[PDB]
């Protein structure tokens, strides 16, 4: 039944935790978003490679959502709006796996591959990007064509035709913009094209695309991604990095703690996260640092919490936890939790199963027209307006799809753009600002950042290692990794056009090498003497 097999694919975007380990282990600790807990700090910190940790994404879509979308797609040629949608999200997917990996099978993964009885080559990336805008021009107009009732939809876009057609374009607005580098006249043209377009593109939040999950206990019903940055026990919160502490607190961003937030979790729920135990003692620890003359050491990328170690502070240094210390001391004075407590974590707003899985915002959107003004390509509206509206827009996200409490005020968004302006490098400030965007987004965050080379991260190979408590350094390159290697089975199994494609690559799988349309690499900070805690070396 093609509808359900469209609510299969989608769901299992967000909703599969069998993947999530790449997103915790590699992607988000490639962004720098997170840094300090053990896995991303033995894996994207280490630099360190695994094939279990690398494939899932790949392995994970094709055998459920790739598969379902492909024999659903033939089966709906008589149902033109279903079948435009299974193949939007295709494009979808195909994308996020081309930008992981490189050159991926897709044009020839069809029916024989699904039964496992053929072998797809791997198309390559700049004739996938081409495919992209062709098969997404296709579908939009397709769209509205059939009777059908999409009702396998779980999205914002609610099986309204016309809100998919807006998602199409967008989703070719992103992709003009990444080919910008490699191919500047194609990707205007494909930008304008869907810019222009008569059914209009992602405008306001109104029309945001995403996934909606939902608000049960921790097989896709529920946000993953979320699930696994809640960690699998309290003592695996996920710990926000350095850069995105430092990139939060320097810019006077009223969203530093919102996304920070300080612990004690000993007695926090592991079906879904919970106020009462999640025991935020942000405002305590902060009154803390302030009478003391201290602040935050928001872990660096490439160390634990546990390591660059922050002195604990008792629990008499806050009254919460205090009066809970001295009426229950094994629960509420264990030195571990305090510890934790010490680091800045993700708010758990961010980590609940009902959390959207995000695929384009208007607040993207905005950013996207906000450059492309920059470029000189023929948009309305002046850069800053576009740059404006996607700060405004990426704050009232928070607002509108996370944030429980503590929503950030119209005073503190019109606040925050007055003090940061466009400036002299607008492409620095609009990636920079798409990156905090692109937070609970993490291919988005990862691809943007590698093709427009935005944010300046922390230099990795200016940090700390640390061999002696057990991570392996296995690669003397330790700048961030382009891309993923391909799943090690594929060298059996799909063993001709495993080395094809790798030869295409210079012949080794390399993940320091860059993607079709990533021409430079990314920025690097050239100074990083924090207040508190440590730098570079
Ligand atoms: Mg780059």
């Amino acid at each position: 039944d093609p509808n359900a097999q469209l609510t299969t694919s989608l769901l299992q975007t967000y909703g599969d935790f069998s993947l999530m380990d790449t997103y915790r282990n590699y992607i988000t600790g490639f962004t720098q978003h997170f840094a300090g807990g053990w896995n991303v700090t033995n894996y994207a910190g280490a630099v360190h490679h695994e094939d279990d940790i690398a494939r899932r994404i790949w392995d994970r879509y094709y055998e459920v959502a790739i598969k379902n979308l492909v024999d659903a797609i033939h089966k709906s040629e008589d149902k033109a709006n279903l079948n435009a949608a299974l193949r939007i999200h295709r494009v979808y997917l195909l994308s996020v796996l081309a930008d992981t990996y490189g050159d991926i099978p897709a044009s020839e993964a069809g029916l024989g591959y699904i039964s496992g009885i053929s072998n797809p080559k791997y198309d390559t990336v700049e004739d996938l990007y081409g495919w992209f805008f062709t098969e997404l021009d296709a579908c939009e107009q397709q769209l509205g064509t059939g009777t059908d009732h999409i009702s396998g939809d779980v999205t914002s876009m609610g099986g309204d035709v016309a809100k998919w057609k807006k998602y199409a374009n967008s989703l070719r607005m992103r992709y003009a913009m990444r080919i910008s580098d490699v191919n500047p006249s194609k990707g205007q043209e494909e930008f304008e094209k869907a810019m222009n377009h008569a059914d209009g593109y992602i405008a306001s939040a109104a029309d945001d695309a995403y996934i909606k999950y939902a608000d049960s206990p921790y097989d896709f019903r529920t946000n993953a991604l979320g699930e696994i940055l809640y960690g699998q026990d309290p003592s695996s919160p996920t710990f926000v990095s350095s850069t995105l502490f430092y990139q939060l607190q320097n810019t006077g961003d009223p969203r530093l703690y919102r996304i920070c937030r300080h612990y004690y979790n000993i007695k926090r729920s592991q079906v879904k996260p919970d106020k009462e135990q999640n025991i935020d003692l942000t405002d305590e620890v902060l009154a803390y640092f302030q009478r003391n003359n201290i602040g935050e050491e928001p872990c660096n990328t490439g160390s634990a919490w546990y390591e660059n170690w922050m002195n604990v502070a008792d629990a008499a240094e806050f009254p919460t936890l205090a009066k809970l210390a001295e009426q229950d001391a094994n629960s509420y004075d264990n030195s571990d939790y305090r510890a934790r407590l010490m680091r800045p974590c993700l708010n758990i707003d961010f980590e609940m199963p009902s959390c959207p899985g995000i695929l384009i915002t208007s607040a993207e959107v905005d950013f996207l027209l906000a450059e492309a003004k920059t470029k000189g390509w023929n948009v309305s509206g002046d850069a800053e307006s576009h740059y404006e509206a996607g700060v405004r827009a990426s704050m009232e996200m928070l607002n509108n799809y996370y944030l429980t409490s503590n929503k950030i005020s119209e005073d503190e968004i019109n606040a925050f753009i007055a003090n940061n302006q466009l400036g002299e490098n607008p492409k620095q400030t609009i990636n920079t600002q798409a990156w905090i965007l692109h937070m609970m987004n993490p291919s988005e965050a990862w691809a943007n950042m590698r093709r427009s080379d935005y944010p300046a991260l922390l230099d990795r190979s200016r940090l700390a290692t640390f061999p002696g408590d057990g991570f392996v350094y296995d690669d003397p390159n330790m700048s961030m990794p382009t891309r993923l290697r391909y799943p090690e089975l594929e060298g059996q199994y799909n063993s001709v056009n495993y080395k094809a494609a790798i030869e295409r690559m210079g012949g080794t799988d390399d993940w320091h090498k860059k993607l079709w349309w990533d021409k430079s690499d990314v920025n690097v900070q050239g100074d990083f003497n924090p207040p508190y805690g440590k730098g570079y070396i």
